[PDB]
């Protein structure tokens, strides 16, 4: 179809930045629909490494224009950062990037609530929830936050602040006993942006509306796992916001019925950062192997993610909640010479009884077996393959099964991180 | 199609109750993905009149099962009081009505927190004091609420309601200086109540996939008007949460490329309840007849219901937003008599701008003028007509530049209250 929306169908990390990128080339937009400056995209920016949490990839292309939807929580201060570092390296971004008015602001006290809460609720220990993302959704569904338009008429936007902010600073200081956060100093950063920030501002969802028309391809990209939806993910083991593709909607101002292809970057094996249910989890051998041989690391106070197999019934989970159209297979490479691989088929439940369907009103996770199918490994490599011919059967064999226990076609296979290194079967714009 | 979504496309009170019942009569399945209890839906049974602000409508029809979704905030509360009603009346609601264990639960405290926050700074004013649906939103978003899924464990239900009943308390308390709110109370109310509840819960979007596999007829309700979504509505005069087709998808599970059609209810005038803007207000003796014609004195409910003629500038926003597939045009009767009628089709910016879509939620709303065009009217009557031949030349003109206005067709008219005054163009389960 014509309107493509590309997410993570298992619990974040599937490895989408490639796909991203590759899609990114024949788009007209691509535009950010949930989250924050949490997005977590490593780009080369001619020589140097750099990530981007905010502001969409697709901004290096001449061609492209990025859009942040009104479901991304914008932080004045991350956008001008990567703005900065983006134009300083020659890259044209306040011609390329367009907002939604309708975005939720995230200020200092946002941030501060959330280093304030990570001390007490969590503890002294990987705390890092240095961010603002939550506290800035609560404010928008209790009809108590700010937003880009807000900026439009100063005289009201410092009236609104100082109210919502001696109601936050009431609970940092007779609460949390943690500093206040200064009135004058949040108006005053915001203030001297307000005219940057609102020169960007666009009617995304008629934009959109014309583009649809017009038969241009938009791709959306959202920025968390499925299974991590604050609605149908693990709760409370979940973000802040909706990650499925009926996200798409509320997040752009999009209708439903104009998603044409939903694609679902899939990795070849599992992981998850933290606690949670994960059924599959290895605590062994293959699972230190696929931890190594994947790389899964954090990049950033990396702990090690947690691995395990591929597991059918939660990505079944996924098919559903998003309506995927087909799959993008990633890091098939890492299992190259596994003497087996494994895949979890179904949950047995402590009764004995057996599901292809994930756990659900409480009589929770906790006693869950998987039931593994065994397939044989493969010996050939499978790196940089870019035909199904260099396939060996048995890699063949393994994507075949997951199709067949999902009913949703594998469309892409990624072998590699480069972008050569990738075999479109069927192609997400034209089919 | 099978899966269809009704919602009014303006501010409320378009007339949806009685197409919700008619479609109801080949409906299998009839849900609830968005708000709260303030969907209310009036009918009769024993010779009474009740209102339903929960329960789906479709529970009085038996071969009918109606399901909250998790998209809506539920309160033990409101759901005894309504089920309580309807099994007097002798409707076996036990039987008829299933939930989900992720709708999040609105208990007293939310009620309280509700009521401090507008029956405080600036009590006649616009913000809160009532049901309560905005704080367990939140709660939801910041993660420290319940959900109904939580009542299976009753011990974790019970110090789970401390740690947060001891957060609000202190709120409410020294930052409110309100009642607090006592925990065992609260606690004894919702045991009281729990396995009743946990015997209605049922894996929904589960259900509406098998639903969707065996083509069985699925109804999504929606309780507001289009242009109160709380992201892309008249901000910052909104009401709580989402009331565009997207939120069918985050709000029951179902995945958004399997919804087949949009109906879209929409009233032959306009009206609005309350403060806010609207750019086709009358102030004239016509706005005057349109509300007594249309019994519109905060009759269904209101307080402040405003009239006005049709913004088809809005109800183009309204297309977009929820990605239309046809309209219901309701209450045609209420012009018969007018010499003249009127449709907005474009407004003047107080710059001098002429648009055609809605200005930014945040603009010279206030300050926007209505371009009309006139039309003229019809003496006869449309009232109880039940054939698009029994309807003036100059009816069927009107409809038709609505149609060409808005680029959707009218496949349903409502012709006067009851049931029998209605015609189906098409009817959205063949369609
Ligand atoms: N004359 C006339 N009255 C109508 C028509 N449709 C509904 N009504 C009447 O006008 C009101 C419409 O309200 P109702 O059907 O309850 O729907 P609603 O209150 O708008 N639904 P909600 O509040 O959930 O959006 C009712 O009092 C109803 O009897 C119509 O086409 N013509």
């Amino acid at each position: 179809g014509n309107n493509v929306v590309v997410l993570g169908t298992q619990w974040g990390d599937e490895g989408k930045g490639k796909i991203v990128d590759l899609l990114t080339e024949r788009a007209k937009y691509v535009v950010r629909y949930q989250g924050g400056h949490n997005a977590g995209h490593t780009l080369v920016i001619n020589g140097e490494k750099t990530v981007l949490h905010l502001i969409p990839s697709g901004i290096l292309r001449e061609n492209v224009t990025s859009i942040i939807g009104n479901g991304v929580v914008l932080s004045p201060a991350a956008l001008m950062k990567e703005m900065k570092e983006l134009e300083d390296r020659g890259i044209p971004v306040r011609e390329r990037l367009l907002l939604s008015e309708a975005c939720p602001l995230i200020l200092d006290y946002h941030v501060a609530l959330d280093n304030a809460r990570e001390k007490a609720r969590g503890a002294k220990a990987i705390g890092t929830t240095g961010r603002g993302i939550g506290p800035a959704y609560e404010d928008k569904v209790a009809r108590r936050g700010l937003r880009v338009g807000d900026l439009f008429d100063k005289e009201t936007f410092a009236e609104k602040l100082k109210e919502v902010m001696e109601y936050h600073n009431f609970q940092l200081v007779n609460y949390y006993k943690a500093e206040a956060v200064d009135y004058q100093k949040v108006l005053d950063d915001t203030m001297a942006v307000a005219d940057i920030l609102t020169s960007m501002v666009v009617d995304v969802s008629d934009l959109l509306d014309q583009a649809r028309q017009r038969g241009d391809f938009v791709m959306f990209e959202g920025a968390q796992g499925t299974l991590l939806d604050i609605d149908h993910g693990t709760y409370p083991y979940v973000t802040s916001s909706n990650t499925t593709a009926g996200g798409v909607a509320t997040g752009s101002g999009l209708g439903p019925r104009y998603v044409d292809y939903v694609l679902g970057i899939l990795k070849a094996y599992s992981t998850r950062v933290g606690a949670g249910p994960f059924p599959t989890e290895l605590f062994d051998e293959t699972g230190e192997f696929l931890c190594k041989q994947g790389n899964e690391f954090g990049a950033t106070t990396g702990r090690r993610r947690r691995t395990g197999w591929l597991d059918t019934v939660a990505v079944r989970r996924a098919v559903q909640l998003n309506s995927l159209s087909g799959f993008c297979l990633t890091k098939l490479d890492v299992l190259d010479g596994l003497k087996e691989v494994k895949l979890c088929v179904a949950y047995r439940m402590p009764d004995g009884r057996e599901v292809t369907t994930t756990p659900l009103a409480a009589d929770d996770w906790k006693g869950v077996e998987p039931i593994y199918e065994t397939m044989p490994g493969w010996s050939e490599s499978t790196f940089g393959v870019k035909d199904r011919s260099g396939l060996p059967q048995a890699a063949l064999n393994y994507i075949k099964r997951i199709e067949e226990l999902t009913g949703v076609p594998i469309d892409i296979i990624s072998t590699g991180p480069d972008r050569t290194e990738t075999m479109i079967l069927r192609d997400p714009f034209d089919a």
